[PDB]
């Protein structure tokens, strides 16, 4: 299928566009085109800074009677310096206003930890430490649930919750509404197996981010292992004559995780969603699992003493 069932009795598409470091300058034209060769899932967040320029995207096809909004699934996520409970409504309304929508389809906890409320998106200390902010995740929840009671929001999720996260907001005393979606890092070197067990045997899709290992990364090293130049997958790949990216978008499919690619050119942004023509074998889906190396791009070491922090369990 093209879509998976969420708890809320939605469809979410299992492709979606990524729009992470996707420069205000260029993801309008990025998303028009996705739209136009056909995704309807677009991953956002108001930490990218480039919410208003997607909101503008959106309302151009609508209006282009392209698609109607109920054929899209929108998906933004609240930044980890608004966890007070105070502050989630007026955050979510903001990314609403940004993308000028009267409704997100996902609304996630970016990350289970609570950053110090302001201006800056990663407050520091003077000794370059992040700084918390007295926020527990169960609180954050509540707030999440109210937008849904509210209609702001048609399902909400986390992001980067270790399964000890998830199941503290499963086992919440009066828990309204259960977490849809758990959205992920996962790609060959970081399968994820527990946690995907994990969050499946309890109803709660997974969503696997950077699944091409996310070369733009800021951060990156020139020695840092890359999905895309590693040789073993380009045959796998040449063998389907498929590219290694679609190879790379075609593997979580295969483990029904929903999947989000970023890209900001119109050719791979085609690209990237032709991956509905073919299937990988089941040596194929052994052989890419059998890459895990447990690497994440994503991480923030500046932040691992909060109390919070989701990478120190196993899984
Ligand atoms: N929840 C979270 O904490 C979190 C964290 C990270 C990412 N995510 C989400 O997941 C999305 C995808 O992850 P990501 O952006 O980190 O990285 P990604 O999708 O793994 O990779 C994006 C990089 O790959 C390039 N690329 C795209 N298609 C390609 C193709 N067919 N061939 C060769 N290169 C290609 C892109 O280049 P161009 O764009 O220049 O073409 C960009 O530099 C994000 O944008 C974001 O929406 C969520
Ligand atoms: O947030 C996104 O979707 C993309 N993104 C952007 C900047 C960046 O440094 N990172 C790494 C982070 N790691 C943690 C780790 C934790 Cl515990 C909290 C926040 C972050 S941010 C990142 O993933």
């Amino acid at each position: 299928a093209s879509r998976i069932l969420l708890n809320n009795g939605a469809k979410m598409p299992i492709l979606g566009l990524g729009t992470w470091k996707s420069p205000p300058g260029q993801v309008t034209e990025a998303v028009k085109v996705a739209i136009d060769v056909g995704y309807r899932h677009i991953d956002c967040a108001h930490v990218y800074q480039n919410e208003n320029e997607v909101g503008v995207a959106i309302q151009e096809k609508l209006r282009e009677q392209v698609v109607k909004r109920e054929e899209l699934f929108i998906v933004s996520k609240l930044w980890c310096t608004y966890h007070e409970k105070g502050l989630v409504k007026g955050a979510c309304q903001k990314t609403l206003s940004d993308l000028k929508l009267d409704y997100l389809d996902l609304y996630l906890i970016h990350w289970p930890t609570g950053f110090k409320p302001g201006k800056e998106f990663f407050p520091l200390d003077e000794s370059g430490n992040v700084v918390p902010s007295d926020t527990n995740i169960l609180d954050t929840w509540a707030a999440m649930e109210e937008l849904v009671d509210e209609g702001l929001v048609k399902a909400i999720g986390i992001s980067n919750f270790n399964h000890l996260q998830v199941e503290m907001i499963l086992n919440k005393p009066g828990l309204k509404y259960k977490p849809a979606v758990n959205q992920i890092e996962c790609h060959p070197y970081l399968t994820q197996e527990k946690l995907i067990q994990y969050c499946q045997s309890k109803g709660i899709v997974v969503t696997a981010y950077s699944p091409l290992g996310s070369p733009d990364r800021p951060w990156a090293k020139p020695e840092d292992p890359s999905l895309l130049e590693d040789p073993r997958i380009k045959a796998i790949a040449a063998k389907h004559n498929k590219t290694t990216a679609q190879v790379l978008i075609r593997f979580p499919m295969q483990r029904n995780l929903v999947v989000i690619p970023k890209s900001v050119t119109p050719e791979r942004i085609a690209e990237n969603f032709k991956v509905f023509d073919f299937e990988l074998s089941s040596q194929d889906m052994t052989t890419l699992l059998s890459y895990n190396r447990n690497w994440r791009v994503c991480a923030l070491l500046s932040d691992t003493s909060h109390k919070d922090y989701p990478f120190h369990e196993e899984f």
